[PDB]
DNA sequence: CCCGAAAGTCCG
DNA sequence: CGGACTTTCGGG
């Protein structure tokens, strides 16, 4: 069964505005884990918009589907394209998508697809579903999988007062000893982050924790402002 | 415009 | 390690 219309013409317009000079770079940029077209956010946006207003976007009934597919094509840029497209169906997303994303997230992963799907649609779901968070959160942290693991980390990212701090603070008690960089930065970022909204709770974490130094190091960055480096 | 963030390199 | 910087993107 053929490619859905509406991803095979992506591809065409993709393809037709390559830029293999920028390729070069943003391939490296990713470690050379992915073939790249060239093409960056702006424009790549645009050309997305380009589509939708010529072939409108498909129905819902094929949105899971049109995901996988764009997932499944080499170039990085369709892997980006699948993220801004799935941000139009937002409001079709529910706790029902949990394994559908969990799916994306451990498929072609790296930093900018999770970081991508993470904070903010399993944020939102787990949000309205907290009750849900026992049946997947503990399984991404058993798992042989670090971007499953970033989930983990990151997935409250964005909860500012709605963080759920006992939560927050036994997950990264189960990945300090990590010596996955992407895993310690994690950690660093969502207290970085969450410091924004409760610094003392941050500070006193970090002072009588382990934590890897990267990690103790990236949360401070800004409060260590207010209570000061001692000698 | 600006700032802060993911990364990234380079250097001691 | 960890700081200083390169850098694209998102969000004021």
């Amino acid at each position: 069964v053929p490619m859905h219309p509406f991803v095979k013409a992506l591809q065409e317009h993709f393809t037709a505005h390559q830029n293999p000079e920028k390729a070069e770079p943003m391939a490296r940029y990713m470690k050379n884990h992915f073939l790249f077209l060239g093409i960056q956010t702006p424009e790549r946006r645009q050309l997305l918009k380009d589509i939708i207003q010529i072939h409108t976007l498909p129905d819902q009934k094929d949105f899971q589907i049109i995901i996988r597919e764009l997932w499944d094509l080499p170039e990085r840029e369709f892997q980006a394209a699948a993220l801004d497209i799935m941000q139009k169906y937002k409001k079709h997303i529910n706790e029902t998508h949990i394994p559908f994303l969990e799916e994306l997230i451990v498929t072609k992963s790296w930093w900018d697809s999770v970081d991508s799907i993470v904070p903010t649609f399993l944020g939102d779901i787990f949000l309205k579903h907290p009750e849900l968070i026992s049946a997947y959160i503990p399984k991404w942290i058993a798992s042989d999988n670090i971007w499953l693991q970033r989930a983990a980390i990151l997935f409250q990212l964005k909860y500012k007062q709605k963080m759920d701090e006992e939560l927050l603070f036994w997950i990264i008690g189960q990945l300090h000893s990590s010596k996955e960089f992407f895993i310690q930065k994690a950690i660093g970022w969502v207290l970085r982050e969450y410091a924004k909204t409760n610094p003392d709770v941050v500070w006193e974490y970090v002072q009588n924790n382990e934590l890897a130094p990267l990690s103790k190091r990236e949360a401070i960055k800004h409060i260590k402002q207010n209570y000061g480096i001692n000698n």
